């Protein structure tokens, strides 16, 4: 028992992290097979970042301008290309530590693990969610760009995020591994505000199921509700609307606990309308929304990799 | 910016996890050099667990009764011995993935990362603290025994915890890597209640410094206090008493932020007396106490490994 914000074991990704230096800029890259992926803004100076023309800046760069270092050993760069907002550096050596992997573009509300890195060296690992406004609430300092987010299905690493920027509000923006930003953000130091950070309703419900499984039940009540009735409440509290797809995804937690999804919605409704009255749920004094239904089943069952 | 409950990268420990089977019991072991460490209750049947005589039970076991499997390959056991509550299984092969390591016995209030494992396979990583009552609030299912807790200082893994048991209240008990339990617990299925789970005052103060560094400042007030005055408040709220040693350890966060330690104590005092009035600090609606002063400096600076 016990329920924790749990990251995937990071070893398979640690073996892929390298340092990329272009001119005087250094950040992290991801070495898979014979390609190193990194943010294209590695080619920018401090000056360039206000409105860079990446295609023009890249004309001035050759393979030998990209210094790639894997631990203590230098990699030989034999080609380079820009794909959307990432650079792909072809090296002459396949990473012998390459895990089975895929590139995935996740949906808002999905969770993943981040391996924060500096100078190609891993610093820590933590769990995040793609927020509905397509930011993530990470922990990133200068030098952390190129750190990646990922999920692991047994032996396969699904890479879903590469870190590019911190917005003025302290939240984080980045791309998938094809270099397309999540949300409307651009790799330019300009005014870009984040939209409404709505709460991921299906995740809160999953976490309430986790609470019940782990002994925290005081929030269970005598009520039920309907999808439409619940969603009038969700709207008022800036919660995502709940759909039948969400209900279906919660089925297995319903089955394990014997608590119908709409009954649990009625408990969440009461929690939204009345607050938690100084009580806690799984060690938290607010409603946690960065556990997916899959996350709860995985942690409460013990799937390994 | 941003502040997250962050675990150490787990790769160095993943390479040490093995499966140990004695008879029909299977749990996890830690393979360092040519020794495998695991909980001695691997030799117990379900029956034996009420009051086992481990020395008598071990008489019936030989080297070949301990099946040790590292991934897909079997290890040859060439000796075995009991040290306190752990077994040490000597194998004929040194683990080629052994990191530089030490064994450390941590103090209550210190934090560490746990690599939850099942059948020798890592499942996830998360950050915990040794509570003042010498339990930890983990996430452990049946089969997770032998999973370990650790810190990493650059290249050196300091192992501090091996998981042995879940208490009836859902919290967790275990040993250092010399096999001595933290707290008064025993590897016996009997009545053992946990003591008062007091809050780790110096950690809360560190986390408040982290909040200030990361933009959350609404809890700063116009007041100061004294150690003795603050501790009258700490006592009332089941907080650990604050000592000058604690004050000294917070010096660097004081210096970075320009907020004197006793001023921050006065802010915490007001938070304890008045609550947070529906506000949040670093994404939390309660006062977090599982970040040490060192944890805050590390995350807010970017130390790597
Ligand atoms: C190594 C390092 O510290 O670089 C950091 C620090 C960085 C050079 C930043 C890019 C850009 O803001 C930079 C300028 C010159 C932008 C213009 C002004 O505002 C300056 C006051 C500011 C100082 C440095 C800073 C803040 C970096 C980034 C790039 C982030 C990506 C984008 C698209 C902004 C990085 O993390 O690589
Ligand atoms: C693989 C597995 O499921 O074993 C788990 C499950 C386990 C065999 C447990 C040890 C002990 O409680 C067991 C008994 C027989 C204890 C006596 C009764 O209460 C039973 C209702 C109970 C059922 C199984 C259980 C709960 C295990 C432990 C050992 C934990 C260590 C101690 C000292 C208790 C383990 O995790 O290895």
């Amino acid at each position: 028992s016990g329920f924790r914000k749990m990251a995937f074991p990071s070893g398979k990704v640690e073996g892929c992290m390298v340092q990329v230096t272009c001119g005087t800029t250094t950040l992290n890259g991801l070495w898979l097979d014979d390609v190193v992926y990194c943010p294209r803004h590695v080619i920018c100076t401090s000056e360039d970042m206000l409105n860079p023309n990446y295609e023009d800046l890249l004309i001035r760069k050759s393979n030998h301008n990209f210094l790639v270092q894997a631990g203590n050993v230098q990699l030989r760069v034999i080609g380079h290309s820009m794909q959307n907002c990432v650079l792909k550096l072809k090296v002459d050596t396949a990473n012998p530590k390459t895990p089975k992997y895929k590139f995935v573009r996740i949906q808002p509300g999905q969770t993943f693990s981040v391996l924060a890195c500096y100078n190609g060296s891993p610093s820590g690992v933590y769990q995040c969610a793609m927020r509905p406004n397509f930011t993530i609430k990470g922990s990133f300092l200068n030098g952390s760009c190129g750190s990646v987010g990922f999920n692991i299905d047994y032996d396969c690493v699904s890479f879903c995020y590469m870190h590019h920027m911190e917005l003025p509000t302290g939240v984080h923006a980045g791309t998938d591994l094809e270099g397309n930003f999540y949300g409307p953000f651009v790799d330019r130091q300009t005014a870009q505000a984040a939209g409404t950070d709505t709460t991921i309703t299906v995740n809160v419900l999953a976490w309430l199921y986790a609470a019940v499984i782990n002994g925290d039940r005081w929030f269970l009540n005598r009520f039920t509700t309907t999808l439409n009735d619940f969603n009038l409440v969700a709207m008022k509290y800036n919660y995502e609307p709940l759909t039948q797809d969400h209900v279906d995804i919660l089925g297995p937690l319903s089955a394990q606990t014997g608590i119908a999804v709409l009954d649990m919605c009625a408990s969440l409704k009461e929690l939204l309308q009345n607050g938690m009255n100084g009580r806690t749920i799984l060690g938290s004094a607010l409603l946690e929304d960065e556990f997916t239904p899959f996350d709860v089943v995985r942690q409460c069952s013990g799937v390994t990799f």
